[PDB]
This record gives C-alpha cells, structure tokens and sequence, in this order.
DNA sequence: AGCTGCCAGGCACCAGTG
DNA sequence: ACTGGTGCTTGGCAGCT
C-alpha cells in the first residue's frame, strides 16, 4: 500500500541503491555514502537491532521517508564481527568513481560479501579452529559434498553413500556456512545447522562445475586431481566455488587443487562414535577433557588445527602411518629445541591466504618475515636427525632467503595495523619516497623557527604556531594581545580567548606540506601493493612451507606427548585383530586423581566378540572407549597409551549407546545401521540400552543382534551388557567369549577394581549397587529373598 | 609498586576484594586482574601487561543485570580522587532495568543448629519476608530448589555444605551475624513490635537467626530504611505439599527439562495480565497448600468470577506492576514514569470496584476492599505530573502547569525571554539583510548570533566574533548576554523547584504506603484468580471436591499441557485409587502413554491443591503431604538414589509415581528390586502409588496381595505402522511391541525372526 | 581528565534568485 | 535551471572547563 514506487518516482540515489540491493535481496547491504556505510528500509531496522545503532530517516520529496542507519567507514570491522558471529552475511558496496567528475550519483560496485564461511581476516576467526564453507547435495542414489577452507586453499570433495555417513561427515567437518540444493530430501541432516543457505538447483549442474573448476585450476580436465570420476561431489564443488568467487570477487590463486576423500582411505566413524569418544568436544559441548585437550600442545595455530583434522580422520595407508611414527621416534630428543623456534613461525598459513586475496596487512607481512627468520635455525636443527621423512619436511619448508631480505628492506621493524595512514615502508627502499618525506622533519624544524621569529619580531609573548585539521596552519595570538597583531596577518579562525591568522609564507608551507603528504601516501600504497606483486609468484612453495611447518608442529608435538605420557609405538598385522598389553584410556588417566588401572585386550577373527559384564561403575564403558581411542591414535601415526599394541586394519568404528521422542525406536534404528553396514574389518562397540515393553522383549533382540554380529557379519565386537543371560552366548556361538570387570564384595559394601578378567562374572551386583545408593535395608533383604526364588529356577 | 593510576585501583579493591570492581576510565568502566578474567568469561567481552576488560557507560545497567543474574555483586568506582559510590548485590536490586518482570528475585539466609536448620527469604521489592525450620537435609534442599535465591547468606561453620556448594551468589558470613538476641532486637525494631508473637514466629529461634542476618545484610546493602518490610511469616511443613527437586523438575511446573519456559504447566495456566500476578501464580504452583479452607475459597472465587473476566482483564492489565513500583516509593528511588504508572493504576480502581460490586462471593468482596480507591492521591498526581513525563526528573519538564503558582511564574519569564530572542533573530535579520542570520545556543558560548561564512563579512561592526566554524561565524552582543541571563536563571529556579515539588510528592504518598501495599497485593491475587477463572471456563476444567481420606478418583482426566500442545486428540483416562486400591502396576508399550498418565495424575493433584479447577469431568481427592516422582532419564545410581529417597520419606498420604525401576541392571536383580519396592510401597508405606514397569512378572502381584491391581495400555497395528492407543484399561498387558518397533527401524527380518524364537523360549519358563 | 558538539562526505531537499 | 543553505547515522577529538 501507499507510494507506488516505480523507477521514475525514485531519486537517482535510490534507483542505484535498489538495483544493487536487488542483486542481494535477502542479506544486509552496507552502502557507501562518503565517510559512512549506510543501510535502508528493513536493512536499517534490522541493522539497528543487531548492531545496536540509531534508526533514523532520510528526507523525501516523493511520499514516505526512508528508514536509515549506518556506521563510520573506519569502524566497519567491529560491526562486521558482530554480524558474522550471529550468522549474518553482509554485502560491502564501495564507491568506484570520482564524485568531482560524476554528474549524478557515483558508480558503486559491491566489492565483496562477508559470509560466515568465507571470512579470512584475523579478527573475525578463531585461532585454533577451522572455519569451513561447505556444499551439500542429494539425489536418488546418494550425496555429493565439498568443503573449502578459504583461508588456506584446502578444497575437498566426497560422495558419502548413505544418510549416516553424510551425517558423520557434517559432524567431522562442522562447516560454518552450508550451501544446499533446493530439492534436498533429507532435511533432518541439515535443519538447525548454522549458516544454512538454500541455493538454486542450477548451481549444482555438472557441466558448469567441470568448466568452472578446470578454469580455476588451469587444467583441461580433472583427471590429475582424482575427481574426474566423481560427478556427485563435483556438483557440490561447483556450487561451492561459485559462492566463493561471488563473495571475494577477486582471483583466488591459493585454490590450486581439489582432492577426493574416498571411504576406504580413512576409518569412517559414525556420528555417535565421535561424540562418545569426545575427540574435540565433550558431551556437555565444551572443549575440556577431550582427546585433543590432552594430545594438543602444538605451538602454532595452524599445527593445532592440523592435529584435530588428523584425530577426526585416521588414515589407512600403511606407508603414511609408518613414516609418521618414525618421525615421532626420530624427533623425540629434539623436542625442547625445536618447539620455541616453531612457535615463532606463527600461523603462516592464514597470512598466506590474506596474501593471496591481497588483504594482507603490514603486521601480516612482518610476521611472515619473522617466520622466514626462523627457517635457518630449523634447518640446522633438523639436519642432524637421520630420518628420511624428517629430511623431506626440511626440504618442503624451504628457506626463502630472497624474500626474507625483501621484507627486511621494505618494512619497518614494528609497523602499524593498517597501511591507510602510512608509516609502513622503510627508509632506503624507494628513493622517491624519501625525498617526499622532506616534510616529517621539515615540520617543527620550520614551524618552531617561524614561531620564535614572529614571537620576537612582533613582541607578543602568547604567539604560537599550530595546525588544525579543519582550518589549517595558523599563527595564534591571545584575545588580549590580538589588537596588537600586524595588519598583514590575514584572519583565519576565531575562538573565545584567542585569534588565529594566516600569512602568505605559512599558507605556502601549508599547500606544499599537504600536497607532498598526499604524494608520499599514494606512493607508499603503490609500493605496498607491489610487495604483493613480488611475493605472489612464490605462493605455491610458500603454502607448501606452511604445511610442512604445521605438520612438523603436529609430529614434534606427538613425540613430546608420547614421551611425557608414557606411550609406545603400535605395530600393524595383516588381519582384523587388536592385542593390547597394559592399555589405558588416554583422557580418563589424565583427569583422574588416582592411578588408572591398565588393562589387556585380545581380539581376533577366532575371538571376535567379547561379552563384557560387571557392575554399574565397574568400568565397562571405559574399557570399550579406550579400545577405540587406541585404534584411532594408532591410525593417525601417533604412539599409543599402552605397554604394547598390535592392531589389524579397521574400516569403520560403530558406537551404539543408549538414548527426540521414542528412545527404543532410535536405539533400534541405530542398531540397524550397524547390522546393515558393518563388515569383518569394522570395530563395533555395543553399550547398554533401554528395555523393550516387556521382560525379555529387548533381550531377545540383543541376543539376535549379538548372534548376527558373531555369525554373519563377523566384525570385532565389544558388547557391554547388564543382561547376564548373554553370558551363555559363548557356549552356543563360535567367535564369542565372556569377559568381565572385577569387583570384591566384602561385608555390606562393594569395591570396583577396574580390572578385566577372562570369563563371565561370578554373579551380578544389582542389589549391591542399590544398597550403595541408600535403598532401605528391609527392601534389600526382601529383594534378596525374591532373588533366591529366581535363582532356583535352574 | 606500580604506575600512579594503578596505585589507586589496588587500595580500592582492598575495601571490597570479594566483589568485582568496575573502575571508571573515560567512557568505560574497567576491571583488572582476576576481575578482568572472570568478567570476560561471564559477559562475552574481550581480554587485553595488566589484564583489562571494559564495558561502555551507556550500557552499564544492561551488563550490571547480566552479572547480577549470575550471582555477582558489583562495586562501581567513580571520580583525581575516587571512591566506591555504588554497589548492586543480586538479592537486593529493585531497579526495573536490573530485574526480570515475571521472575521472583530472592535474598536468602541459611544456617545450622545441632537441633536443625534455619531458613529465610526476602523479596526486597514486595516486602515478602518468610522463615522456616526444615526438619532435615532433604526438606532443606527442597526449600532451596523451590525458593531459588539469587543470593544466599550462610554461616562460616556450615557443616552441610553439599546443600549449597554449586549455587550462585554464595555469601560467607561471620557466626555473630546469626546471634539470636541481636536477631530479635533488630527484627522487633524493623516491625515496630515488642515481641514477634503477632507474626507467629516468637518460638522459632533457628528461623529468626537466619532472618536477622538477612535483615542486617539487606539494610547494609541499601543504607536506607526499609519501611515496606513490616511483616514476617512462618511456613510450616504441614501447610504445603512437599516436592523434591527431581519431582519439581519432572512435572515441568515453570521450567521444562531443557531449561526453557515453553511447554510447562505455567505456559498453559499463566495468562495473568500484570507481572505481579504472574509471579504470585508461580509461587502458588510451586507451593500447593493443604488447608482446604483456603482452597474452597479460591474455587468459589474462580466460579463466581466466570462472567466477569472479559470485563476485568483489560482494566487489570493497566494496573501494571504496582508491587515493584511501590518498592521504589519506599526507597525514594521512584522516577516520574513510576509515579505516572501509579497514577494510571489509581485511575482504574473505581471501574474495578463497580465491576466486582455484583459478584456474589465473600472473598471477592474482601479483595475489592483491600484494593482501595485512593482518590485523593489520584488527584494529586493528576495535578502534579504531566500526561507522559520524561524518564528522569533531572532535566525537569515533569511537573504540570497549574500545580504551583511560583513555578508557572518562572516558566513565563523563561518563555518570555526565549520569545524575545526569537524576535531578536527576525529583527536582526531584516536589519542586516542577511538571510542566513539566526540565533543558536551552546554550552561554551551561551546564546550567539550565527552568520554563514559567505555573508559573514557584512556583519555589523557592533557584533563581537567568538567562534569560527568551517562555514559560519558566531558573534555575541550585549543584548544577547542580557537575555541569556534571563532564560538561564529562570530555567534554573524552575528546575530546583520542580525537584523540590517532586520530593514533596514522596512526602504525601508514603504515609499511605501500608494500604498501598495491601492494594497491589490484592490486585495481584485478583489477577491470579480471574486468570484461573478464565482458564477453567476456556479449557473445560471442573471443580474437584475433597474427601477426608486418601484417594484419587478421576473421571475422564487429561494432562493439562500435553492436551494443549499436540494437534492429535487427547484420550482422557480414569483413575481410581483408595486405601482399598492403593497401587496400580502399569504395563504396556513404549510411547504407549504411561509417563503421561502418571504425570497428569500429579498435575491434577497439584492443581487441585492450589485451588484451581482441573482438566477432568470429575475429581474427588484426599489429603496429600508429598508428591514423589521417579519418572524419566551414572543413570542407574541416580535412579536408585531417588528410589531410596521415596522409600525413606513417603507416607500413607503420599502420591508416589515410579517408572521402570529395575531397568539398568540384570533381569533377576532388577525384577527383585522392583518386586520388593512394590511390596514395601503397597504394604509398609501404603502410599497411593502408580508403578510403571516392563516386568510382566510384576503383574502376578494383585493375586499375591491386597490393594494391588493391574492396568495397561495397548497398541494397534495397521498399514505399515503402530498406533499406540493411549487408553488405560483394566488388567495386565498380553502383548509386547519391542520386536515390532525393531522391524520398522530396519532391523533385518531374519534377526527379528531369531528374536521371536528366543522370546517364546524365554517367556515359557514363566 | 571530562562533557559537548563540530566534523568526516556522500546525497537530497528547499527556498531564493535566474 | 543555478547557489547556498539544511538533514543524518557514529567515532574522533578540539576546545572549553
Ligand atoms: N580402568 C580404570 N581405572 C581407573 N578408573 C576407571 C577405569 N575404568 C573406569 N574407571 C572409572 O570408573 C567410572 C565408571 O566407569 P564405567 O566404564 O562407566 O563403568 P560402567 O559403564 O560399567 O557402568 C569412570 O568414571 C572412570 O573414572
Ligand atoms: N492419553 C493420551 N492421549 C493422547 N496422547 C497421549 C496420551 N498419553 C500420552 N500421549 C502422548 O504419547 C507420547 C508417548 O507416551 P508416554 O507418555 O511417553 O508413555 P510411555 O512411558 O509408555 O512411553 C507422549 O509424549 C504424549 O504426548
Ligand atoms: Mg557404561
Ligand atoms: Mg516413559
């Protein structure tokens, strides 16, 4: 209603504004007007509430006024942060043209869009956490999925088979922004995820993605990257790249590759395993008391992020795991020397992303130069270490003698945060800049001489010479002496208690000082953009050096932990099996104020399922987890919390624990995934669940399930249960064996020994645990009477 | 031994070391060291080599309210000499910015005799002062959960520290603050009494010790008299239905299991219109009273006000939060809008009096009197304050014209002088011929004539230049500084007067504070009763009757929350519990409706005992002392500990609701405990119990022993799914559905087949 | 060391001569 | 159609106390 708001009824300003806002209909538009970014209509109302700024209005000759808000251009970063923390994208519009030569409103382009998965600036990101853009897509048969780390170039592609692998892939990558195709059927994977972004179907067309990705990589086809085979993934990867290009609107030279992640190249862990193993996130949501809290004492941000990627994605290549282990063993003695030097390399990876996007600030290049200064010390230290993988990483990190020198001669020791104000480029780097700097010590040299000279000539002791941004340079005299000033003194600015003047000499100095300051700032910015021109050709080798430095940090880290926390090197056997001697839960052993009871395990194709019994709090769940963490750690190359481990190949880890609406339904569908997708190479942890509607309702299914895992699938299965009935299984079924966690009953109390023993328990301790919980003794007596009745059945 | 500015910060922190210290620094308050680290964690702000964290001045009240909501006291240190000029503690705030509208905010004190416990709460806004002497650990943990103090005073030597350890706002105090002769003296002097007999607490030494410490703390925190605190009341165990934390949490009274406010009993029942009414309604929900006298009176009121709720609720809405506004009148912190709202509420009382005049109900007519009229104070504020005054009195414009002759006089002179300076602008503008000429006002120059730069050179020679701007010149003349004196001295005399007339309004209002407090409380209760009357009528509730002996007879009853939330028809169900039929063993499916049927029993009992009508065609109900709930979900240990608590503390007047006790351990162990639990509850305690179980063996109970019956729910298979029927019918169940749910989960058919075989095998020995 | 209010640079608006 | 004056976000700081 009201105001038919056709093109002609709008002002030149609003015509141009709505045109640019139409290119970004559903996200905020910062709109450059002089020294402000301004928002309008609903953008202004929302921006007012989110940014906590005033909602005002611009006047209008045609109809209703225009809602309005905005912030000074020099304060954008603070408000951009406030927005991105809440998941808001923002289009940044700048003025391109000169207002002095524009008849109407000046040309305005959107130069970039800040979205939560495409941020590369240091103040909007978290140091030790990745921030990944992603694209997902589904059709009849399966999924395609891509991730990009814009602040590094790591571009990945996968084709998860089913709902549960896709779920576990979203869990593992944890994207900050998720682009998804409009026809996505399984919204239950995607709903209530952050930075969610519905995208047209055409953005996932295969021919277009192949064209765009080959263009980006400079290849004819993607044979060389291992993804020509993989249209499902490619379609997601296409949408992803198109988004990235649209948000940055510059070339993205740091995205020179893409890699497919195949199912069989890593150990797939279902979403429950990840949570129950508490790899980077405990069950309460926080980061305390995780696997990563204990294992992660990396000394640089990029190293930490790399370690967590490895923990979340164990590899199956025997060769890569052996090399990682050797590195850990070879570098163990040189931990204390290598670590303070690696710390000084910093997050070189993210600085190089900003270099590639041309957004690198003067303190970015200073820390890049500081990193180069650490390379010869690290080359010397790694020379002595006779390990082929250690020397390959020493080669990969390079030295960059010529660039370390370039940055030392071009930038101040400690430059400002930004280049806008100057003071970044050093003396000697450019001859023209130094003769344009005849000004910085031309001022107060000259102005103090003009002050004293005119103070003495005039005889007026209050006379001083100053500058003011608005009125320029001046000669100030006090009000009480101002009636004595020369008539030559042209009057410039008046104040309450002082008059200020200008004279032909000082005006001439004002014009020249300011023209040359503008010339010195423009040249400085030309020279700083030129630093990018000379650094960028070496981008590949630099990215390789960051990666080698980050991997060094991970491995030097894992070496130190292996020593400090008493870990041993695992070996690998040809067939399924796990043989542990005196193994411990790597996390529970650290947090426990008292000694962790170490425990064995024998698992093999002959001894492939263990039924685990023992009282509540007896240590059954812990024993299972620590098996899986030891498997996990072994398959990232790391040493392991035990006296000795021998471990076969694993394809998948499955965890089924107790549980939204119907708890038995969900527990049963989670069990079905396990029975449908497990193999002879999978490790399977089955913990206690809810009962069915009746007594033996659920035990029936636990028996039938156990037997399917023993007899059909033949996976390696630990099966913790309170059902003592399942201790008869070994008798009846090949591959199945009883173990139990020990407990001494002594008098009216129970002690939990946390020690695994072969065989079933002697008894179950339900009544005992209940008595520990404070159930009246008369009730426990009655329950023990009822128990004898039930035990006389057989 | 640090920098000159940080030498002052450290000495000031020594005065209040246990409290976070805001320290003024230009446009920011700034915290240092352990204050900076703790506050960056609590408030989501940065950490800056001295640690520092800063809040901007313009949002100081928002961030004070965030810290105070997490149990933190906060000292502010303003101006160069400095001093702690303000302190907010969580349990003693009364400012609308720092308070949540619809949540109570209590100060509390706790302490321990060899004889037992002492407890005391205070709502510093309402004046509501309560004490108790819980008999043991579990009852004291129960009063702590329910009252939920924002700040808890406690003795140095408190032995039972596990009761309060995790709580926010813990304030360790000396033992001499709980000395009893000093507690009586201070309390009597606060109340104007000689003994505490009239408040019914003269013989409650443990309780008074806590209330004395509480009072001293509140006083020290305000440095004002607290005249609105004129009474104290003692809650006794017999007076209410006790509920432990687990039960309070499982019945989801005001807070759902995920910490939210949605899908709770309060979300449905609480449609009150004033914030003071909502608070009173939630106090009732969490404290069912057992005195049927009080209960019959609320019922009567709920039925008598049936045809009067459409008329009353719009009017009551406009009364607003008169309770919290009166607190600020008592503390002399009330602002012009506080007085404006008090006026608007007085403007409603005549209409409310006429509407209630016809209501045939003795309790409504007494609330109608207690409500009062206050026509003289309504006139005062009508004449004294303008229609919509500014937030603060600071800048005047709050006193109306006609109220004071002296004030009108100074305003007429200030207006006359600004009228002359407007005419001065127009006169000087024609005389010079300079169209840009105007008169502005400033702090640093006062009044001045401005002329644009381009025209400034044609300024008359009698003008004296004072400020050059980028594109203008500002001058003064003797005429300007003469009429500047005229406006400034007039506006200032009229500002000091307004301020003194404002203070005078407190002198005239406060003499009637006691009756005003009774009016706001009565208006709150009306709001509650009228809400409950609208609820009963709208939601098809009925009025329960009370019987002398334990028993719950429900006809077609429902879960009051579940029925409003889901868009599927709510199947109503019966219940007949009596001394002859004390326990029901509930069998049947998962998602079958057991937990709902148990919880609705408890909700109906709870609602009957706040005086409300109930979701049912009929409910008769005997006395209940306690409601126990062991419903939902190391977990086995926590469930056994709750089970243990029930068996120790339940009586024959208790409602006990148990769910799948036994699941977690072995079949024989779990069944053995379940059996022996049923037995105890059924034979020893004789509590009216509902025992949901999966053990079908437990259905043999009714045959073995008296007062035990089977009931069950069933399901129905059709199409490609299950239809759980949600209808409770007599007898044990004859079907399980676990295997059926596994089939629909995708568990392979061949696994199901093997389980079917194994189930028949397993059941046949029974 | 603190309060106030001009200024930053884009537009459009509006009134006063063309 | 042309001149010269108004208006509006917030952060920085000159210019007064
Ligand atoms: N082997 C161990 N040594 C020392 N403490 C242990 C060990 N295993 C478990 N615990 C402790 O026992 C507690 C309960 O163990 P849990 O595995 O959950 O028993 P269950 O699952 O059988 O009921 C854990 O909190 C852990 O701290
Ligand atoms: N009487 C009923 N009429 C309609 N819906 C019901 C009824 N009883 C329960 N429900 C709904 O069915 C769901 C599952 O039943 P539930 O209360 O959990 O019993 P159980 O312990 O057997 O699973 C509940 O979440 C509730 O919303
Ligand atoms: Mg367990
Ligand atoms: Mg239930």
């Amino acid at each position: 209603m009201s105001a038919i708001e056709n093109f002609d009824a709008h002002t030149p300003m609003m015509q141009q504004y709505l045109r640019l806002k139409a290119q970004h209909p559903e996200i905020l538009l910062f709109y450059r007007m002089g020294d402000f970014y301004e928002l309008f209509y609903d953008d202004a109302k929302r921006a007012s509430q989110l940014l906590d700024i005033s909602l005002t209005k611009r006047g209008a000759s045609a109809g209703e006024p225009i809602p309005m808000a905005g912030i000074p251009y020099h304060a954008v970063e603070n408000y951009l942060a406030k927005l991105v923390n809440q998941g808001e994208s923002v289009a940044i519009c700048e003025q391109i043209g000169d207002p002095a030569t524009s008849k109407g409103p000046v040309e305005r382009k959107v130069v970039r869009i800040v979205t939560p998965g495409t941020i590369s600036d240091e103040a909007l990101l978290q140091e030790r956490q990745d921030n990944l853009l992603a694209a997902i897509w589904q059709d009849s048969k399966g999924f395609g999925y891509a991730t990009l780390d814009i602040s590094s170039g790591r571009f990945r592609l996968s084709e998860p088979a089913d709902r549960e692998t896709m779920a576990a892939e979203l869990q593992r990558t944890n994207p900050a922004e998720l682009l998804y195709a409009e026809d996505f059927a399984e919204m239950s994977l995607i709903e209530g995820r952050r930075g969610l972004r519905r995208r047209p179907l055409w953005e996932f067309e295969i021919d277009t993605a192949r064209q765009q990705l080959n263009l980006q990589f400079g290849t004819r086809d993607l044979v060389g990257f291992g993804v020509e085979n993989a249209p499902r993934g490619l379609c997601a990867a296409g949408c992803l790249l198109q988004y990235a290009k649209d948000t940055q609107r510059t070339t993205l030279p740091h995205i020179r590759s893409i890699t497919m992640e195949r199912e069989q190249d890593s150990i797939i862990m279902d979403a429950a395993t990840r949570r129950n193993l508490e790899i980077t996130q405990n069950l309460a949501g926080g980061a305390e008391n995780t696997l990563a809290s204990v294992l992660d004492c990396t000394v640089t941000p990029m190293g930490s992020r790399m370690l967590k990627r490895w923990l979340h994605m164990p590899v199956r290549d025997t060769r890569v795991l052996l090399e990682r282990q050797q590195t850990i063993g070879a570098l163990q003695d040189f931990t204390a020397g290598l670590q303070p030097v690696l710390r000084q390399v910093g997050d070189l990876e993210r600085i190089l992303a900003r270099l590639a996007l041309r957004t690198a600030r003067p303190r970015d290049l200073a820390r890049m130069r500081h990193a180069f200064q650490q390379l010869p010390e690290l080359r010397a230290q790694l020379e002595t270490v006779d390990s082929a993988p250690v020397q390959a990483l020493r080669e990969k990190m390079g030295e960059f003698a010529e660039l370390r020198d370039l940055l030392e001669r071009a930038i101040i020791d400690t430059p400002p945060v930004l280049v806008r104000d100057g003071g970044v480029i050093a003396s000697g780097y450019n001859e023209e800049l130094d003769e344009w700097r005849a000004l910085a010590d031309g001022a107060t040299d000259y102005l103090e001489r003009l002050e004293v000279r005119e103070r003495e000539r005039t005889g007026l002791d209050t006379l001083k010479v100053g500058f003011n941004a608005v009125h320029g340079y001046y000669i100030q005299i006090s009000r009480g002496q101002s009636h004595l000033a020369p008539i030559n003194y042209m009057r410039r600015q008046t104040l309450k208690n002082a008059e200020r003047y200008i004279i032909p000499e000082l005006k001439e100095y004002e014009d020249k000082v300011l023209t040359s300051k503008g010339k010195a700032l423009a040249l400085e910015k030309q020279l700083y953009e030129e630093l990018f021109d000379l650094l960028l050709p070496h981008l590949e080798a630099l990215q390789q050096s960051a990666s080698a430095l980050a991997e060094l940090d991970v491995l030097v880290n894992l070496a130190e932990r292996a020593y400090t926390l008493n870990y041993t090197c695992p070996t690998f056997i040809d067939k399924p099996g796990i043989r542990i001697t005196e193994g411990r839960h790597p996390v529970v052993e650290q947090v426990l104020n008292e000694p962790f009871i170490a425990n064995p395990l024998n698992l093999s194709p002959q001894r492939r399922m263990l039924i685990i019994t023992g009282p509540n709090m007896g240590g059954k769940s812990t024993y299972m987890r620590q098996t899986a963490l030891i498997a996990l750690m072994a398959y990232i190359g790391s040493y392991v919390p035990a006296q000795k481990v021998e471990i076969g190949p694993i394809d998948r880890i499955f965890t089924r624990v107790g549980a939204g609406r119907s708890t038995f339904m969900v527990e049963m569908t989670e069990t079905a995934n396990i029975l449908h997708n497990a193999t002879e190479y999978s490790l399977v942890l089955m913990d206690e669940i809810g009962a069915g509607t009746s007594t033996y309702d659920g035990l029936s299914l636990a028996w039938a399930c156990a037997e399917n895992l023993a007899n059909k699938i033949k996976a390696l299965t630990l099966f913790a249960t309170h059902y003592f009935e399942l201790t008869q299984l070994p008798e009846k079924m090949e591959g199945v064996a009883n173990v139990h966690l020990d407990a001494l009953e002594h008098g009216d109390t129970i002690a939990f020994m946390h020690s695994v023993q072969d065989g079933a328990a002697s008894k179950s301790y339900g009544l005992a645990v209940a008595a520990l919980a404070g159930v009246p003794k008369e009730v426990i007596k009655r329950a023990r009477q009822k128990l004898r009745e039930l035990e006389s059945i057989s």
